[PDB]
C-alpha cells in the first residue's frame, strides 16, 4: 500500500469544499492530501474580475507547487475543467508531480490549442441551462466571460445524484468563475516535456450529466490515458457519490506511481 | 380539541467565522415539512466578499439579514434562527424589525438582554470559556480608531469544541470554508444597549444541549437564569453543532416553535 | 528648525510621484519624508476596479500608520483630493498626527456628510472638458465612476505653469482613480474626536485653474482652518511650480505642530 | 550643396524596471524639434498593468512594441531609440517588422548581433559589471518551467551608478515609480539568433558616454568592436541616462540621425 501526498484541485465556480468527503476517506488510508481553493473560488477573497488568465487562476496550485520541498512528489487530481490546472502546472512542475488524475475532467492534450476541449465540451453540451452570463475586460484589453452556475444545471446536471445535503452546500458556497477560453486559444500549447510527459489516469462514469459519455469517450480516443478505470453509476460529482471507489482507484494511482 | 401545524419562513443565522454553509442540513430538513428558508452569510462570512477589516462593528456584520427583513413583504413574519454569536444578530434585527419577527429561536447561542450592556453575554462567554486553544488573534483599527481583534479558528478547537460529535465529511467541510471572525467586544460594550420595545418584546425560544464543548452547561445555565426565554428545548446528547449532529431533532423542534408563533 | 516626518499624499489618479520635486527639498532641511501610493495610483498593483470605497483606497496609508512605531507623530500633506485619505486616516489614528496639510485640496468637515466637499466642487468645476469617466459595480453592488483625467484638462488646469518635462511625466504615469463619491455620501461623518480634534493647516494659490478661488474661499470660510498659507502664482500643483515655498511653509508647521 | 532636414518618428523604448517616464525630457525636447514621438512602457513596466511573474520571455516582454509596430500605417517608418537593455527590445522588433524601422538608436544600450546567441551581450555586461550592490533578486517559474531572475533595483546602484549625475528630483522620481525587471537571460540563452535579414539589416546608430557607471567604457567599447555600428556618437559627460543629463544633446543627435535614416 503505498501512501501518497494528493494535491485536489476543484473546477471552476466550485472550491476545496468539493472534496470534504474524498479528503477523509483518503486520510484514512494513511496518504497525505492538500485541498486548495484555485483563485476566486472557494472562499479565496480575490473576485473573478481580477483573474486574467486560467494560468492566473491556476496560481494557489502553481505557489504550492513552488513550496513543495525537494525530492517530494505529489499526484494532483483535477475534476471538470481542472484537467486544464494539471497540464499548466505540469508544464512548469513535471519533476514535483508523480502523476495527474482527471475526474470526469477535460483532458488537454499537446497537439492542439489549450482551448481545444473546451471547444469539444461546449459542442457536447452547448446549452447550460439556468446558468447567468457576464462580461468584464482583463487588464490587457480581452473580454472575460463569467458564469454563475444556475441552480437547476446544479440539481440535474452536476449534482444529479448527490445527497440534498450535498446539493444545498452546493448552493450555499458556489462562487462564479470562467473559462478564459478566448485566451486558451491565444495560449501556447502545453509542452511535451511537461505535461505531455506526466502519468495521466483517467476517472469517469456514464452517469455524468454534463461532461456527457460521449465527450468522455472522445476524449480517451482523443489523447489516451495511461490508465482508465469507469465507476459505475453515481453522476459527475463522483467524490460525493462514490466516494470509497474513488478512493480505491487512487489508492491504486499512488501503488502504482508513488 | 383542535391542533394546529403551522408552516413558517425560517432565516438561519451562522455564527462568526461560519457562513450560511453549517445550515446545509437544517435548510433541506425544514424544507421537507413545507416551510420556507433563507440562510444568510453576514459580512465577510461564508462565502461573502468583504473582509472582516472592513467590517467595523456587530451591526455593520449584521447588514444581510438587516437588508433581507427591509425586503420582506409587508405583512410577512419570520422566525429567525441564530447559532451560538448570532443571538446578537437577532437582537440588533428586533431593535429594527420587530414587527417582521415571529420569535427568535437561540440554538447553543448568546441570549443578550435590555438590561446589560450589548457585550454583557459576550463577557460571560469569555470567562466561561477564556482558553481558545489553537485559535489564533490578530487586530485592525477600524472607521473610528477602535482596535478589533479577529480571530482565526483553530483546527483542534474546531474538532474537540464545536464540532465534537460531527461527521469528518463535517468537520473537513468546516476546515475548508471557514473564514476569520470577531466579537465586536468592545464596540459593543459601547453600544446602546438593546430595547424593550424592540428585542425585549421578542418571542424567544432557547434550544442547548449540556454536550456542547464551547457554549458550556454552566454558561448556557446562567443565560436562561439570567433572561429568561419563552421556552426552553434541552437536546439529549450531540454537540455544539446541533443543526449537523441532532438535524432531524432541531428540525421538529422549529415545527413547534412555528406552531405556536408563526 | 523642528526637523519632522512628513507623509505626502498624491490624490486620485496621481501617485507618489507628483512629490518627486518636494521630496527633496523637504530633505535638505533634514526632515524625514514618506510618498505613498494609494490603492491602485502611481506604481501600485491593484487595479482600480478592484477598490470599493475612499476608505479601501486609503489602505497604505492607513497600514503605514498602524506601523508607525510608538510615539512617533506624522505631519500628513494631501494635495486636491488627498483631504479626504487625511480625514479618513486622523479618525484611526489621532495620535500619530501632529497636524494636517491640505494642499489645494478639499477641506472635509465633521458637521456634512463625507461627500459634501467633492459636491461643492464638482458645482464650482463641473467640466472636467476631456476626462472620460467609466463605471464598474463594486463587489457590494454600488455602481462605481472611474475617470481617466483628458490631458488638455492635465495641461490647462492641473499643470497649467508646470514645465513641459513634468506635464509629459504626468502624462506617462497618470491612471484611473475615483471619487467613490456615492459611497463617501453613505459613509459615517468624520468624528470630532478623530478628524475634528487635528491641527489643520491650509495652502493654496488663487492661480489654481481646478480648484478655483471660490471653492477654495468657500472651503475655508465652511470650516476654518488653524492656519491659511497662501502662495502667489503657481498654479495647482504647488509642489512642482512653488517647491520652496511649499518647503518653507510645511517647515513653520514642523516648528509649530512637530 | 543641398542640405536637408528630416522630421521622423521616434519610439523610445525604457531599459527592464523602468517605464516610459524615464523619456519624460527627452520626448518634449525632441517634439520641440517637430519629430512625432511615442515612448511606451514594455509588459510589467512603469505603469503597465502586468506582473512580471506572469510574463515568461523577454519577447513576451516586448508585446507593446510589437503591438505598436504592427498598428504603424502602410509606408510609416520609425526611428527605435532603446537604453540599456532595450538594444534587445530592438533586435526583436526587427526581426518582426524590418521594413517599418529607418534604424535602431542603441542608447548606453545593448548591441545584440547575429552570430551569437540573444543572450551574448547579457553575459558580457554581467561579466562587466558582476556587482549589483544592494539590488535585490527574486525568482519565479515561468510558463514552460524556466527560473526567472527578477531584481528590485537597489536605491544605492541607482544613485550613483544610473542616475549618478542626475538632479535628485530625477533619482526621487526613479524611486517613485521603478519596478521589478528581469533579463529572462536564461531563457534568451535558449532563443534563435537574431536573423540578417531582420535585425542584422537595420541601421544602428551607438550613442554612449565613457561617464556611465554601469555599462561601462570597456563593455562599451567591446560591443562597438563586436558588432560595428553604421555610426557612433559620444557624449563627453553625463552618466548612464543621458536623456536626463544630456536631453539637448541627445535630441541634436537623434535629428542627425532622422536626416540620415528617415
Amino acid at each position: 500500500m503505498v501512501t501518497a501526498h494528493f494535491v485536489l484541485i476543484h473546477t471552476i465556480c466550485h472550491g476545496a469544499w468539493i472534496w470534504h468527503k474524498l479528503k477523509p476517506a483518503l486520510e484514512r488510508a494513511g496518504h497525505k492530501v492538500t485541498a486548495l481553493d484555485m483563485a476566486a473560488s472557494g472562499i479565496d477573497p480575490r473576485q473573478i474580475e481580477q483573474i486574467n488568465s486560467f494560468d492566473e487562476y491556476s496560481e494557489p496550485l502553481l505557489t504550492f507547487l513552488e513550496k513543495l520541498p525537494q525530492g517530494e512528489k505529489v499526484i494532483i487530481v483535477g475534476e471538470a475543467c481542472a484537467g486544464l490546472n494539471i497540464a499548466i502546472a505540469a508544464d512548469r512542475y513535471v519533476d514535483k508531480i508523480a502523476a495527474g488524475v482527471f475526474h470526469n475532467s477535460l483532458l488537454p492534450d499537446t497537439v492542439h490549442s489549450p482551448s481545444y476541449t473546451v471547444e469539444k465540451l461546449l459542442e457536447s453540451f452547448p446549452d447550460w441551462r439556468d446558468t447567468e452570463y457576464f462580461t468584464f475586460t482583463n487588464i490587457t484589453g480581452e473580454t472575460i466571460t463569467t458564469m454563475k452556475l444556475g441552480f437547476v444545471l446544479l440539481r440535474e446536471n452536476l449534482f444529479t445524484k448527490c445527497t440534498d445535503g450535498e446539493y444545498e452546500l452546493a448552493k450555499m458556497v458556489m462562487r462564479k468563475g470562467s473559462l478564459f477560453q478566448n485566451v486558451l486559444a491565444q495560449r501556447p500549447k502545453f509542452t511535451e516535456k511537461g505535461y505531455g510527459s506526466i502519468k495521466k489516469v483517467y476517472i469517469w462514469t456514464d452517469q455524468d450529466k454534463i461532461f456527457l459519455p460521449d465527450f468522455q469517450r472522445w476524449q480517451i480516443a482523443n489523447y489516451k490515458p495511461d490508465k482508465v478505470y469507469q465507476v459505475q453509476g453515481g453522476d459527475h460529482k463522483l467524490q460525493l457519490t462514490k466516494t470509497e471507489e474513488v478512493a480505491h482507484i487512487l489508492q491504486e494511482v499512488a501503488d502504482a506511481y508513488a
